[PDB]
């Protein structure tokens, strides 16, 4: 596969479109193991209406969101599917801390990791960084 | 307090907005214990654009934010507290089951618990039901 | 027909989409008679932002549109057709009464019944319910 | 008054944002008798993403709508209101002809009339053209 | 070519869409010379939530891309294209002056003319009016 | 002034909102001479639903209005300035070329610098960079 894949091949990937597309790139992939997206966060984003009115602050859960996201298409690069045949539902959240505040200007780095496959379900750790720094961490289940 | 707490009301409570207020009417309350709130689902709302094209599913993770924001509603009720004071951040979310699909014409009711409250921080247990049913369910942290 | 018919299946029977599909789901039809269909009000919809800035209430004219909708699905699954092979316009509106405020957090529940159908123009009764109390009610004309 | 009222001044008179503000322009006002008003259609509004995907037709119930708000503007212009402490309820529409499909290029135009004013109920007659031609017509009753 | 082109027809002749679609109706054409379409301005406009929040004005770049769009249409008509093989790419802006500000009711016409095509590069002229007055005047390249 | 300004603040420089604050951190100040100011650029924001429908592509023109948003706030800090205060317009656009596509995952570099100041009107120059390389440079005249 070709990295860096950019957002339109990530729509070749995965059903999800706008509001809900929460990865603008992936750019590391080892099949079966890791992969690297980004997210950048920008003030024009439909979120930063509301949340909050004149204190833009990026929801947490849609970082974790996109960290399911990518856990997802870990999984569809490595069994090279495709959106139309296949469909991994987001089955848990386990561990989820959220450590930093993160605002427009940010770019979110994901990294993801397999960690267990038992039968179907799949068992992930993933992180969100800004800047080096961690702002979310979880552990992510995907079911087949 | 004076129930059923109107989304008027609720807004007065906390800063959140469109399109990220996931509460829609607040119906049960017991101070420093539990909270019943529900939220209307319906396909008339901008995440089902994008969540997904021609297959309308709630987003797990907007549950969550939903299930964060009764715990924290509660949790401001508790004080007599409201938005333009002090704030309850989500700090993290601990053994998260998504057990059904959600979809338009489903009404959630979520059903919150105060857990414990071992210095500023609170664990709640909240679960999210349609007609009954479990659909969601999760431990919720806020912080002060 | 298998009831109840969901969203994703309404948009199969007409060709509204988003923000102006305003069903979310049909529970009951009886050919070339009755029809009841539910649209959930939640905060969470777009036109909240304008109707009215602090004070959510949801348009007449919508909860109309909504009247509209649903007699022509009941005259679309009377002749077993679809969204792609013809149309019913709205014709006109005769005898609609604004009776109560309807507000996020409300279930209506549209009751509609087809009176007479004089030369392709069908003549439709038709009224919206929250909690068994009339909200709205009126005649709703629709023209193949 | 100084005509014509833009819609920057109409956000002074009347409560209506985005969506659902629906007249563009006052350009003619008789108090306590006439009015007149535009709305230009553009298909980009937000109604067009689903009225129709791609066939856009603007809703005859957004028509009503601005029919209603031009009455209703008619009203509070008459006894020099404002949007802070006046409000007209929409109370019902009587007979209400969808005649012309209208489309984004059209300006329309919304002449509206005083009809009688019985006890805080007010009942107009309300047209709307596109270059000269009536697409909707309908009795407004607007209620104090 | 039948004139004047509706909305749902320019959307045959080039991919823009919602919110990114700022041409209503073609209404004169020359090919190889020039071109009249037309923008209303609308409050219903996703731009005036922002553009600016209590005081709606057409963002001058928003009228620039109608001109562009317009050139580029022009184009098309010219060689018999379509939008799924032919497309041109907005290569530069030249000498353009924001002379009057453009508001809700305003109806944009806008008159564009192929000056040079030296070697797919095409220069055009391009005023946008309303009224009669101009509102922006600018020279746009498109490539091929 | 404590650099670098995000996007909260660049909000009480200047009255632009969403969807039309194309700005989202200044970086760099150097009164009444140069500005450096980011933009991220994601597939979560709403021109992307129209430009174009499978192929994300920023529009020109925004890139042209985030220029034009940085020049005016250099402007604006120079006299120590506020939103509420006064206001710089958008007088022209001058050698604008478009040299590079930029897409979901680019972070915009915004750096401009004031050239002339004849009269109340302000002549910039300005260049937008992806990665180094320029996507986007202009000359963008504003007036007091």
């Amino acid at each position: 596969v070709q990295l860096p894949i950019e957002a339109k091949d990530i729509q070749k990937l995965i059903p999800h479109r706008y509001p809900f597309l929460q990865l603008d790139r992936i750019t590391a992939f080892e099949p079966m193991k890791t992969l690297t997206a980004i997210k950048n966060v920008s003030i024009n984003e439909p979120q930063f209406q509301g949340h909050f009115p004149d204190l833009p602050v990026m929801p947490g859960v849609l970082i974790i969101e996109a960290m399911a996201q990518a856990c997802g298409t870990l999984a569809i690069l490595s069994e090279g599917g495709r959106k139309e045949n296949e469909f991994f539902f987001f089955a848990g959240i386990d561990e989820a801390r959220f450590k930093r505040q993160v605002i427009p200007g940010d770019q979110l780095v994901f990294e993801v990791e397999l960690l267990t496959s038992r039968r179907g379900i799949g068992k992930f750790n993933a992180v969100a960084k800004v800047d080096g720094q961690v702002a979310v961490e979880a552990i992510i289940m995907c079911a087949k």
